[PDB]
């Protein structure tokens, strides 16, 4: 016996060989794409072979073997349905209508705090999937590149514990919400900001990476980090965005300078030093197909699902999860983790950043923001996600009602 | 073949019959008692055949099949190592040291401000655990009776969500922790307390449950419902504590005061009688043992563990936990929930009533609380709990560092 | 070849005979209840047939053909799928997903005028829904008897133009909407009332009605009339809402006086009887069950679907639509005509008696209004439907994006 | 089997030859026209085969199956009678008297506002169908031009919808009829024009069609759009008719003030050259043949019948559909809405682009007005469309009394 003849009888059906085009498909039908990084030894060695022989677009039992062989244990999960959604093709079908009755909620209005961010148009919206096994979806205009915001303020929470731990850390920024009124205090009780997902918080948190360094490596180290957490997919950055929040931040200069005031940075920070490095970080730029890595990366315990790297410790991604389960939000957060129960993060240009813990990451994105600072279609979908599946943080695995549980078979 | 042969043979070892002792510890290995409510039919048969042949206690294949064929579906997956913990004598062994070091814990002050919570002695110290699939596990102090106070909360609103839904529940209470700010105003500012697990929450609440019919009556319906949800373990009633919590009550007085002249009862609020009958749940009393498998049926989707009746909806249950989460242990519930992260609810009794979700029922119980009003030997347990297990909310089933996983094998 | 014998290989599956129960669950999934007044020899000769034998109960070719003969018609283009909704069992899961989603709708106000409408809960909630060819469908509080109030409108209209036609009927009351300035005032430009569906046109509709005849006998012969408007289902009379009615109705008794002073009656009218024979029709009972019958006549060109009786000519039926089209929803009907697309008609008590012409017709109820005087949850749901199904008044049937369209196979 | 000889053998008739003229007028039969778009590849191939061996003009199997080929899924249904109108030559018999007792109103007064309205005849009248499938009859003079004037409203709303959208579209106009005291208030009570299909409305939903780019570029736009809608028929300009409406239209500056007064506008509005590009907008010329494929558009959830091109999203034609219905016929809307039931509107020049959704499109135009606006002879005959089919909003297609149902058998 052997995994790679398994694997060839399979697909072959009773006949002898298999075409490579009924081979793609097979494989493209679990949700995998060929261009993924772990697949890419068999790509290769399959447009050498199409080239070698280009006559048949057939495999033999070695020409099939010679080609799965350097992936072959990531393949048999692939078809002998072992991935954490098996049936794929269901899931995204529904993720298609989730997104399809998500597009038709009107309302919200673009934030036009900078001529950058009214330059988007409302009716743009896309959602992207990718689960801890590195099956992906995509719906709506999930190529757009656009900035994390706030988004990025869990993926540098995550890398300042990664390096420094969780007690440093929180030497500085709290780890509870604040109280759905202090929408405008800077500190808590122990004059540190109420947790990593306020701006005072994050301000605090960016002024824990990497010291000792001037701000072209640091944003270079964020940088190096979120380029692993999306499995090296699109990672940018708009200048644009970066010289509008330059000079329209006054609440982030009042931080900043509160903050200085009552000693809440480690010694020998440039505090406006510090604003800038903040408001770069901000001005990073991802599409929602780059971003669900990055969540899916924070879904999988820290390994990113389409390179099995370890991007960031498990102690790391508790804690980021944890925190945007309660703060992730803004003051719709209580009520989010309530009803939705799962972390998620938004940002002023559209994002939700969604982690189902063990399943999935997921970005969702159109620009028209609601009255509390969250894209519209991003909460009408996130609440008609989990109407729909059992994801909720307190669902049961095996008493569901008649919610729907991607996980299983029949 | 057939299942109760099957059986029959691997716990035969090949020999020709089955002594009836050992096929008892072969059960209680797995961690069930042969007290199960499921297992009566099976415990009548073996009390039936243990009068025919009063020696010659061995069992033939088919008088074997005799006793357990009635309950041989749940008898084979205890054989199968299919529990939610296969291998349930490490497990407990590991709650075992866990209970031990917690034991060691000196401090905390036990409640004075009754004759009846300060009578109960600062050693004493039980743990329960009652597995989503009936494997239980007691050491030290489990037997002992005590009032839930206000580890009840959770349970009466699971009730009252039961019954009425979460729409109208939340018509009269929040949803949301109130912030380590707002830990000593009634009413958040839609002028609903702020969650159910605070006096002014619980107390509304306690208005909703069985509306209509006298506080007689409205108790026992909700001492039937604490019935079913301990599988007819023991639940009872301290009139002492009552006598003592209506003898001590201005703090409830003024907060009934408040929201009955406020307009947040439903019409046709005794609210004066309300009291009473909030002080009467509050002295409703169990064992930690009684309490877990209560705990347990929210571990379990609304299912009791040790009897599989439904006994609360799942809607009910969700919301239950995830309440916990936020807003169960005080103001120490923004720390619980980020370094423990499970649904846990303490009482000035020393109880704190703990879920591990899709796996676990808990109740640990030692009178000497912290100053913040939890238990000293059950926090410290649940911090060792998680920091030994991946129970943590948002640990990883997959990449999760030096930690252990009671639901795996080798 | 034979009618029935086709119908009973059709179900028989190519098997012996058919168990009478698996005739009657084919029978209900086609959406006909077995009640239905057009299929009552075919039960009767059922239950007939199950007193011959007490068991077989399994049915020959002559014993099928024995009870289904005298309603074949309808039944095979029942089996045949063949009726306005072919597939009327995912159609009934979505109207499901639509009851339940509007069930989250907090809002509205609970009518106090009266102690009558003051005294409904605000959770009460039910729609059920009637086809053109019968099928029925409910869910929620769908048999719970309340007044039309002024659902009973457009019926008196369709009854009046019935009895004396279009012309006569509109030389005393307009046919336009009055404007969204003109809400408040009585008459139109020409001394009439706008339209029917306003409460000075309503007065002057109910003075038309059977003239001539003291005030008992015109009741009874509305009442005749809703009977077969209803296929005999429930209409009733709460004596204590006209009650309360004629005691707080000062605006009519002004709008009686006024029309009364401008001589808009037709000679002979006792105004002051007329306004208690107003009132009396605006307290007539229904359920939604009942009355969504009601409007299905009206869906059905004048013939009740559930009799294949003709009730209202077909200019009655086309002239009360196109006035609830335009009239209906009293300031909110241009709004409403503009996005939903629908003639409705909504009341106090909280109904919206709503047709979708060719296909259905439809019963909300939720006693909370919005400032508008509407349903909340009604209208919630009248906006779903339509944003669901191509039912919008000027929707394409050949072209309609992704709308969904209950009447076409796959 | 195969489509081509099945249709092959019912024009065939069991015998050998088709003279192509036969094949011909059984198509002309189903109202398709030999000039339809979506014929012309089958009649290239015809003449070309009537040039191959052109004396002899009759068609074996093969070499009919050679000339319906690429067009053939339309002629099928044409043949099989599965057109939305089946008897298409009875209903154009019905189509001729209801147009010849229409010709017998003697009434109404001919607009003369200006020098280029007063020029028309008044027995000038013509009706033109088109159906949701490209069947074609018309009756009179529908191959005469005329503007559309305010027959544009309905047509640059949907254009707007289409590009921007409802919400945003009604952020600037409103959705409801005025009510008829108030044929005379500008704004409603949110400050914004009733609805599109009134003077302030109209002008405004103009200042929201392609903002930002020069006035020649914003007329090409909408000229595109009306040609899609029309299938490439005729869609001109008259700019006689421009010039006398700059000059004479006064309360439209006067609307156009006032709007600009209570910042109805988006920002960055030229007011004055809104207007000018409204006048423009309302001196586009069509004929009834042409305009009757504009109305058939929107009656087929946005394609173009004669072409099959996507030209209107379905909200945009939705929408426009539902205020036709409630706004389109002046202060008789409501009048119109109740006893006929068809989303139509009604034009100076006398127009009135008719719509009977899933069925057709039709232009009617007879240039004597009464007095509120509308064409009398367009009028009297919509009541006689109604009065005879059950083609109303609100008609049952079931049961329907003495009504004719050109939808069936
Ligand atoms: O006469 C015609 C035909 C016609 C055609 C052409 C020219 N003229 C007449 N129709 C009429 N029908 N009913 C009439 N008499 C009623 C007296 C009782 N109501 C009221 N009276 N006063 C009121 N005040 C306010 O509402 C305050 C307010 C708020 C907002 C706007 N305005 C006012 S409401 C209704 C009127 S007149
Ligand atoms: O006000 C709002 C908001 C609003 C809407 C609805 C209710 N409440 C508030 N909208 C407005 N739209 N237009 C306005 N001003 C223009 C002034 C120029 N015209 C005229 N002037 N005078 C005129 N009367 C006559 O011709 C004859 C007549 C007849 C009857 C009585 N009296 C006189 S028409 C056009 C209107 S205000």
């Amino acid at each position: 016996p052997s995994l790679e003849d398994l694997l060839f009888y399979t697909i072959a059906e009773g006949q002898e060989k298999i075409p490579v085009h009924k081979f793609i498909t097979a494989l493209k039908s679990t949700g995998l794409r060929t261009s993924d990084p772990r697949l890419k030894e068999c790509m290769d060695m399959l447009r050498l072979t199409l080239q070698t022989t280009s006559d048949g677009v057939m495999l033999d039992k070695d020409l099939f073997k010679k080609c799965v062989q350097s992936n072959i244990v990531l393949l048999t999960q692939a078809f002998r349905r072992k991935f954490v959604i098996p049936d794929f093709m269901s899931f995204t079908s529904h993720i298609d209508e989730l997104y399809e009755s998500a597009k038709k909620q009107s309302g919200g209005k673009v934030a036009d705090y900078i001529p950058q961010l009214a330059k988007f148009s409302p009716d743009l919206w896309g959602v992207s999937v990718c689960t801890a096994d590195g099956q992906r979806h995509s719906t709506g205009d999930t190529k757009v590149p656009f900035c994390l915001q706030s988004c990025v303020k869990p993926l540098k929470y995550a890398i300042a514990v990664n390096d420094l731990g969780t007690e440093y850390v929180h030497r500085y920024v709290g780890k509870e919400p604040s109280g759905l009124r202090f929408n405008k205090l800077f500190l808590n009780e122990d004059d540190k900001p109420h947790n990593p997902m306020v701006n005072a918080g994050a301000i605090v948190v960016t002024s824990l990476i990497k010291q000792g360094v001037n701000n072209a490596e640091k944003f270079d180290y964020v940088m190096q980090f979120l380029n692993k957490m999306a499995g090296n997919e699109y990672v940018g950055f708009s200048n644009a965005t970066f010289q509008s929040e330059r000079e329209s931040g006054d609440r982030n200069f009042a931080i900043g300078y509160y903050l200085k005031e009552k000693k809440c940075f480690p010694e020998g920070t440039d505090m406006v030093g510090i604003l800038d490095f903040y408001f770069q970080l901000c001005s990073i730029e991802v599409t929602c197909e780059s971003a669900s890595v990055m969540a899916a990366t924070l879904a999988n315990g820290g390994f990113c699902p389409i390179t099995g790297e370890r991007v960031l410790s498990p102690e790391a991604v508790r804690n980021t999860l944890s925190l945007m389960h309660s703060c992730g939000m803004y003051d719709f957060s209580g009520q989010f983790a309530f009803h939705v129960g799962l972390p998620a993060k938004s940002g002023v240009a559209g994002g939700i950043l969604l982690v189902v813990p063990n399943v999935m990451g997921m970005m969702c994105w159109s620009p028209p923001l609601d009255k509390m600072g969250n894209s519209v279609k991003g909460i009408h979908f996130c609440h008609d996600l989990v109407s729909l599946c059992n994801f909720h943080n307190y669902d049961n695995l095996r008493h569901f009602a008649k919610k729907l549980d991607p996980r299983r078979e029949g």
